[PDB]
């Protein structure tokens, strides 16, 4: 009533939202128990949270959880399509500022990040911020360092954000300290593989209808979102081949029952034409990038994949695919939104009926969000648990607040610790009705535990 | 075979030939280790090794024992398991004049006989100065009863999780006497060894013992560690309906995720050591159980009253107490149908009739069952885990760490890992080894994501 | 042209992008409108045609136009119509009445907008037809038209069993053909379609995690067969029930449990037979009987709160929708998605927790809540199609003397041959190889170089 | 003093007693029959020469057989198959059985002979079982006035049906013959899941190979085909597929297979030049599933990749041309039914040679020659549709009829599908599976009867 900080696509679709909004909340038993438990307490009474990530039904019971723990937040997405409209009308339609709708054009991605930095064009008086992927975190060191002086820490969302935070710690240019909440366990080997076992065969569905079973899929790399990207395809029935420049992962792969390949001859990426294994290249009917890497998909291979191919990128930023060749040099006929056919006949025009065509989709963007709605709800559970409990530990430190001297010992990179990582995972585990068991005194004893937890040493791996 | 050698004790002496044909075989499924073979051998950097090894006594055993001898080493060796052995293994390296002391079927008297007959030599201590060791059962004897031995001994390198846990407590409690390799943890050995190899041998041995159709049954896997997750796998794609138990909340997330339901043998999880806490009706719709903890009583008494009727009971964790086998002993009728396969009548426990139905099967008395009940993980698997064990033992034994004095000796009381290059190096020829094709990193994209291009391609703290 | 009704004809030029695409993905269907355009052998046909409008019943349709048909078309479900696909086949001229969310009244008015031309009957002589829908208005209600039409090609299980109810009963007009049965048909549409497109409608509905979650499936015949896979692969703990004892044989093998929802398998009618504690652990339940009342109002009342509940056989009278309806509360939580409240009849909580996810009303809920199977699949069903519309439109049923009537009034399936050669188009779109057989080969097992290759008695 | 029987050891017979005990227990249906049937005694006066792998599955159908009044007298229908403790526990029983695992031909040969003949001359025998035809083409050839007394055959598996309704087709078949393999609890069970579950048993037992990540080309898919693809598969296999039959090939592409074939654009000219050589030489592991002769031959074998493993689990060995390998290559034994075979030539091996293939059972059905064949589950479905199909042809009493009246029956048939869907009742609750029972209403709603039949004889399962 009187509310107008924010911009959506449409204000009328709260409703919806909202009923997407309850029915989520039934699936995500360890966020609502966070809400449940510390709603009382209120541990971010005082927290005014920047935050910059995804804005879909699963973020929307995120954010509410945080408000519902005493925050104040100020909200963007961070990628031009993975917006679920009727997400970000909800969360608007509930007093709450957010930027955010579904096929942004990149000016309007940094207006709203702007957005959320700036109320009634002065700074916002942030003191959290909650990123993925860093572009909110990279705009605040480059253009707002006054702003983070006051800011008590960050907490990141995933593997590609988390190397540009280290890589500022690395550099001395980090000016808070962060919480990587990608590798607790009930993130990274929860979210980034069976989140996009999930919801990549979903998007591809989604955006062609094409049968999967009995083609053949080729899937660059083997990290935690390569291994769920090809089990994606291959519980459909694809012939699927895995590349890799990691040896340990190429291992897996081939454990796992994949062929191990290489674009390139012998593995070697030379820059020529001659060094594309054009006949692998030209069977595949599919390729997925996982890699956050750059240039993984190249115009060569462009060039050489068969007919109709699909191709697509699962992984955290456009460039894994050389989309700018394709759109320097071949034409795009849009078949709707965030599916192109590309003509490779020429720039100019293309027949209707031309078979000499790939399909791309989200335009190389993050295809689980862009083309679906990314993963389910009682998946990102596990991931918006620990970012609210990643939000809690680094307001209550108080980073800010600290003498000089004390900053420069606390500065750092860390990881939630373990027994908070398993107190989110037994909340999953409850919600599909699972039944722990706990160990006797004398069990404990035998192998060195705490009957509590935590259960492994830090080195374990899972 | 030398002149004259009677240094060892196996079965069978006349199956050498037949273990040197499946040692040729094995060669060729083991590129990583042979790969070692052939770049060490010139060099010699295990001459004046003098390794004392215990470890299951396999083809894929041989095969590393061969290698360590090749690079320089002296041997003398014993299996970790009274059922593991491959008589015709044994018989191959005792025929090549390498002393070992193992057959298939060791009593446990038999099986302390065999370590100590690595010990000693001619009535006395051996000049040993290396330790490879699967279990920590040959760490123990030394520590305890050879302490001296372990004064010109450099280094100790351990195979499994059970062994590690166990050096680490002597490390925590200042008993460790030098330095350990946790060969373990690489994860060409963990997360390939621990996990695929047990997906392999596990249906494996449950149909040689039993010859049961897996498919349509219900499974009960307690535990969802490395060992728990390749042993459900063997069950689940042999269409088992598998159900897991698990400790830890984290392993159980994963185990839901991967399609599993989890349960517990107790109601509400809590077990209290009455029949009333356990739930009667899940156990009595299982038929199948196996242990995977490296715990202790995981499948206890009054799990085992209460189990259907010709259920399969077995052990794939390293040590047989994760099943209670004593009440067993103490209280039901074995009948022998075959080596290594039990039936165990409830009936009582002085005799049994033949026709009874209310038994349960239990395979090689709870022993390992993969190795007691078929032949354990296969050559290509166990490739990993020895190149690791092979590179281990010329890190230690190059640091010559018994040589050392006091003050530097204090500094390298560890239990380390290998790096990750050479974890990365192993990796690399077991891909070659199916064919496949590792894509090289342009210096571009190397610079993307800070590694270089030879690698290491992951932080330490990846978890694969 | 006004002789269509469409939800909105601007979606023309999207069908028209995506069947483009889908011809691509039908290169059975492809190779018929290549092989056959020369004899134009349905020239002079006049097709009533009533099966879901979707982007691949866009390219049987114009491949039976291609061939020289002319035809008026409906689609056999309210809910299964993709709109774009409806707007495409309207703008090329072609008579089609089909939307999605048609009311059961709307359905009923569509098949009589094919069925009259200009407020009288068309002259019809062929009829394609999935479920029996068309094929039972036109005996009820049309008999006459019945007089010039020269055969049926039934799409599906259900659309058969009313076919040889008629011919048992001496009620059926005209000779059919089961398309079903081709095993390009049976054993790819119903069991691959039904793998592909059960858990992608879910997805689409509810954005639901399927992993780690109990499935109960109501049936195991193909479209069981598919739908237990289609949940199983994605990490469901899937159980069956079945009453075809063979089948439930062939459920335990491929690795399910077998259960029934009624104690000792007795539906005595009572809640006291109902398994509670089964039911109270199942998330989802899908039904794939082609029976009635597979998922009773005991069934419904006993279910874990929030389990989501869909049907993926021909009718909704799998699922007893009517109780929910007179019983309970239903909120829409957008099109083909209702949350039904067990509260109560008269409102409800918008934070009840006591609630069932409906998909689709209980319709067809891979067309209803996705798209149906993929073209790569109604490749095959719809091959058998268009050969089945060929060869009764040339044995000319409706002009033959009453004499010879009565030695050809039966329902058939396409001989083996013709289903291996839809096969073989199939397999080399995935860029498969078959080998061929020496001549010593093909003498050895009895069989002719180009086949058939099974006795009619195989059951693949 | 019962010494009519020769096996390898009798001493083996406690040993495969217990075994026999356990099985019984794993076979519900066979052991129904057993149990429902013994009073009635339906077989008493049959005498039933029977000619199947005689493995402790077999020794449990024997005694039912037995146990319902039949009198047998046992061979098995392949060199390698016996379980010679299986063997030595029904000899120990007082039954006549000729069978030792590792029979020569001859050996074979005077086995089957040993059940026909009794102290020299003709057995008044009245029944056959027979699993591949082989006893059922000596007694058509050498014994046709044994032929006019026996009621019928029931067989067992695919090739020995295909040559029965040769024989039918030819005028040559003498008595009425029930196919047993038909059943959808035969050829849906022991065909498929049987080789599931025995394939990549028998390649572990033989060479302890590890599978995942490796190549596989399965030829054919049919029955077999299907489930040896699968036992690859589940093992984490890259597993291609070869097929004549395009709706087979078609299966295979949707259950997410690639369909390949060993001769360029599918063409065999017989010749090195039409062998996909790029393909051969990537294949870790070749199994043959056809039925059919020569299905991987000569040139395949020359281009198949070192150290690859070459097997067969149709019926005959004749799959893989073994002969041209005895004729030309080098034969080291590995251990039993394991062979390295040296592509370097005939005359000796170096014992380290790296160009050798690995052959399994000699080319003989390899789940039986180096493993245990089909588990007990699996074949209590199979045996009790054997035992019904005795039952039912001896109760026919074929022999006794008219001439005009044999014309009438002598036929190759299957059994009804009332009797397949109640052994697939018996092997459900085996699992402890629930069928569901039809309400009245529902029954009428598709026009079945509550008790079955569910389906028509046209479903295809
Ligand atoms: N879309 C989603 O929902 C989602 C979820 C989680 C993470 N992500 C993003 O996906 C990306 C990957 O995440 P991750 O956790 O899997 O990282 P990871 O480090 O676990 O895996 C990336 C893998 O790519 C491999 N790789 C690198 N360059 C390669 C090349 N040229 N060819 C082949 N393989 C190559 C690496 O060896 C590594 O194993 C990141 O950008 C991450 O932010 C996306
Ligand atoms: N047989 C083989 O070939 C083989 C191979 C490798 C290791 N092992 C042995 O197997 C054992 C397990 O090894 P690992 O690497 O899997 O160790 P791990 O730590 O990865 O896993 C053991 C799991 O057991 C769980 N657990 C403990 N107590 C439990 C209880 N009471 N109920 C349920 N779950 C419980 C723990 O939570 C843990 O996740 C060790 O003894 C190891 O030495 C055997
Ligand atoms: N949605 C789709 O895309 C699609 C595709 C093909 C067919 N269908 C429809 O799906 C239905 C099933 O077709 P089908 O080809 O699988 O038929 P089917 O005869 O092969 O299978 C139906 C199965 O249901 C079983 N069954 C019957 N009543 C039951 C009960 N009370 N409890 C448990 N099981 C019961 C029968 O035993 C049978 O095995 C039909 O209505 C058919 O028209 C839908
Ligand atoms: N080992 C066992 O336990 C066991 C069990 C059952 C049957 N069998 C035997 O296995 C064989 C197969 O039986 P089935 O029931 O699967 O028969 P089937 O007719 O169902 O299948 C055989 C398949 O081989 C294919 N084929 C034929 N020639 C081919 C060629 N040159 N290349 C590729 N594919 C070719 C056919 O098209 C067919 O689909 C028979 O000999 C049968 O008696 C063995
Ligand atoms: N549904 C989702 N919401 C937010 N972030 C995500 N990352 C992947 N899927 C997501
Ligand atoms: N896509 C589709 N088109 C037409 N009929 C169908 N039946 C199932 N899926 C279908
Ligand atoms: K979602
Ligand atoms: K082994
Ligand atoms: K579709
Ligand atoms: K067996």
């Amino acid at each position: 009533a009187g509310f107008t900080d924010y911009k959506v696509a449409d204000i009328t679709l709260a409703a919806w939202g909202r009923r997407e909004l309850i029915i989520a909340e039934s699936e995500m038993p360890a966020l609502m128990g966070l809400r449940r438990k510390y709603a009382g307490q209120q541990p971010l009474k005082g927290a005014k949270i920047l935050g910059c990530i995804h804005m879909t039904i699963q973020t929307g019971v995120l954010i509410e959880t945080l408000v519902a723990l005493g925050a104040e937040v100020r909200w963007s997405s961070c990628n031009i399509f993975s917006t679920q409209d009727q997400a970000a009308a909800a969360i608007a339609a509930a007093g709450i500022p957010v930027f955010a709708w579904k096929g942004e054009t990149e000016e309007e991605y940094e207006w709203c990040i702007e957005q959320t930095i700036l109320k009634d064009g002065q700074p916002w008086d942030a003191n959290m911020v909650l990123d993925d992927g860093g572009d909110l975190t990279e705009i605040l060191h480059k253009k707002y360092p006054q702003m983070l002086e006051r800011i008590h820490g960050i907490t990141e969302e995933t593997t590609t954000g988390v190397h540009r935070l280290l890589d500022m710690l690395k550099n001395g240019t980090l000016k808070v300290p962060a919480i990587n909440v990608n590798d607790s366990v009930t993130k990274s080997k929860n979210d980034n593989k069976y989140g996009c076992r999930h919801s990549l065969n979903d998007a591809i569905k989604r955006g062609t209808d094409h049968l999967l079973s009995g083609k053949q899929a080729l899937v660059i790399g083997y990290g935690d979102v390569g291994k769920g990207s090809s089990q994606s395809l291959r519980q459909e029935g694809m012939i699927v081949k895995v590349a890799e420049v990691d040896p340990i992962c190429a291992m897996q792969a081939c454990m796992d029952g994949f062929e191990v390949v290489s674009p390139y001859k012998n593995g070697i990426n030379d820059g020529t034409e001659a060094s594309i294994d054009a006949a692998l290249l030209g069977k595949i009917d599919l390729i997925v990038t996982t890699t956050g890497n750059v240039n993984v998909c190249d115009a060569n291979m462009l060039k050489a994949l068969k007919k109709r191919a699909v191709v697509c990128n699962i992984g955290h930023f456009d460039n894994e695919i050389d989309t700018a060749f394709m759109r320097k040099n071949w034409a795009w006929e849009e078949v709707k939104p965030q599916v192109h056919k590309i003509h490779r006949t020429g720039k100019d025009g293309f027949d209707a009926h031309n078979d000499d065509y790939l399909i791309l989709l989200a335009e190389g963007r993050l295809v689980n969000l862009g083309n679906a709605t990314g993963h389910p709800s009682r998946i990102m559970d596990g991931s918006f648990a620990n970012q609210v409990l990643a939000q809690i530990h680094l307001f209550e430190q108080k980073y800010a607040d600290l003498p000089a001297a004390e900053k420069a010992k606390r500065l750092s990179v860390e990881v939630l610790p373990k027994k908070l990582d398993e107190e989110v995972a037994l909340e999953m585990v409850k919600g599909f009705g699972g039944v722990v068991t706990q160990l006797t005194p004398k069990q404990a004893e035998y192998i060195g535990v705490s009957v509590e937890g935590p259960f492994k040493p830090d080195t374990y791996r899972y």
